[PDB]
């Protein structure tokens, strides 16, 4: 609800200064509630101790997660899910919570009210886990389709990162669809952008003559 109220208590939460379980549980409930309502900078800071207690025990995660639920049609709660997956351990996490987050991400992917970085963050963390439920990647071939309809120079690096990161999408024709978009959008020569395109294409051995000539013209 209030961002600055809970930020000063992080130093007393990561270290067991507040040895009481209930006090840190209420603090973590407030932190999870505000995690949806953050800026682009405090998102990194809030997850520093929360990742540790999330790694500690799935029941500790659930005691706070049920206190503050997660919605998929809202950008802020979609983020809440994103840093949930950020803090979710790759090993000490029950597959039920993983599937619940997967369903939330599915409904959010069909919502698309989230900010542009939310999809990248959620997909990166899902790939980091990668233990179960690749069904999102399934729906991904539609989402990467929808972005391909607009596919402006700003969203193109994120779209191709999403495309070339998923193992199921490595050989999908939407790669060629975005490839022809790159040809049509060859007038944009932003160095960091083309760096991202190169870091996306090099993930696989993608070969396309039009990309080669168009990229090597400049």
């Amino acid at each position: 609800m209030l961002l600055p109220t809970l930020e000063r208590l992080l130093e007393r939460c990561g270290r067991p200064i507040f040895s009481n379980v209930e006090d840190v549980r209420m603090v973590m409930a407030s932190l999870l509630d505000i995690s949806a309502y953050v800026d682009r900078a405090s998102t990194k800071v809030i997850a520093k101790p929360l990742r540790r207690f999330c790694h500690k025990d799935p029941d500790t995660v659930a005691s706070v997660m049920e206190a503050v639920p997660i919605d998929a049609a809202e950008p802020t709660h979609g983020r809440r899910a994103a840093m949930l997956l950020r803090c979710l351990p790759k090993h000490s996490c029950d597959e039920v919570i993983w599937e619940r987050a997967v369903a939330a991400t599915l409904a959010g992917l069909k919502s698309r009210k989230w900010d542009l970085h939310d999809y990248r963050v959620a997909m990166a963390h899902a790939g980091r886990g990668g233990r179960h439920a690749p069904a999102l990647a399934a729906a991904a071939e539609e989402f990467v389709s929808s972005s391909a309809r607009t596919a402006s120079q700003s969203e193109l690096p994120a779209l191709l990162v999403i495309l070339t990161s998923l193992p199921e999408l490595k050989r999908s024709p939407c790669l060629q669809v975005a490839a022809d978009r790159i040809v049509q959008l060859s007038e944009i020569l932003s160095p960091a952008a083309i760096g991202q395109i190169c870091a996306s294409v090099n993930k696989v051995s993608f070969r396309h003559t039009a990309m080669a000539i168009a990229l090597q013209e400049e």
